[PDB]
């Protein structure tokens, strides 16, 4: 997250760190949202590589013991069947991860609530992106979980020629684009939390930013629209 602030450690208890095994250690690669005690929602593109993945819930500082973490292996990966890794603009950038164990819930570890199917946010709706992704274009990962306030940009504006044009689909949510605050590499797969009727819900799964940089004016961060995939999510969980 470029232009973020450090999150309080109990603000976003559904945020997870998706990590892969790297030598004798683990490396953060993406975010995710805990949606059942044994299921995480992330971006399909985060699990394109043939790696050993784990999830960390209750994580705050990637580089220090928080005293709250639970580390769990990924047992099964179910990518959306229409996902195509060389065409992120087509959409379908979503995957579910079944965890090897069911995590224990507490103030640091909670299920993300999802919007009702079909819900579309009005333009300029209040949301936060969260994650440990780069804090500058071509920068480095954050140590501590970051948040940035990113107002939605509705489809009509986001798919206009000076924004994303044809590349944004109605199956996506756009947020931000102010040239200061954005998602960045390593935030993919994590949540966009939007405040609706007094309650935050996870309306987005971070999918992409501009090839020209993270915080680029009129290139808002683009997220898979969770509310387009409710039936898919429920179907996967019910059949696994
Ligand atoms: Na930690």
């Amino acid at each position: 997250v470029v232009g973020g602030t450090e999150a309080q450690r109990n603000s976003w208890p559904s945020q997870i760190s998706l990590q892969y095994r790297s030598g004798s250690s683990w490396a953060h690669t993406c975010g995710g949202t805990l949606i059942r005690q044994n299921w995480v929602m992330t971006a399909a593109h985060c699990v394109d590589r043939e790696l050993t993945f784990r999830v960390v819930v209750g994580e705050h500082n990637l580089n220090q013991n928080n005293g709250t973490e639970q580390y769990v292996g990924v047992q099964k990966i179910v990518v959306h069947p229409y996902w195509n890794t060389d065409d992120v603009a087509a959409g379908y950038d979503i995957a579910l991860l079944r965890l090897a164990q069911s995590v224990t819930l507490n103030s640091y570890v909670q299920l993300g609530v999802l919007p009702r199917a079909g819900t579309i946010l009005a333009n300029n709706s209040p949301c936060y992106i969260t994650g440990w992704g780069l804090t500058r274009t071509n920068g480095q990962l954050a140590q501590t979980l970051q948040q940035a306030y990113l107002p939605t940009v509705d489809y009509a504006i986001c798919s206009s020629s000076s924004y994303w044009g044809s590349t944004v689909k109605n199956s996506m949510v756009c947020a931000g684009g102010d040239g200061v605050r954005s998602g960045c590499q390593g935030d993919s797969g994590g949540p966009l939390h939007c405040l609706v009727n007094g309650q935050y819900a996870v309306h987005g799964v971070t999918s992409f930013v501009s090839r020209l940089g993270c915080n680029v004016t009129r290139k808002p961060t683009v997220f898979t629209r969770v509310s387009a995939y409710i039936s898919w999510i429920n179907n996967v969980i019910a059949s696994n």
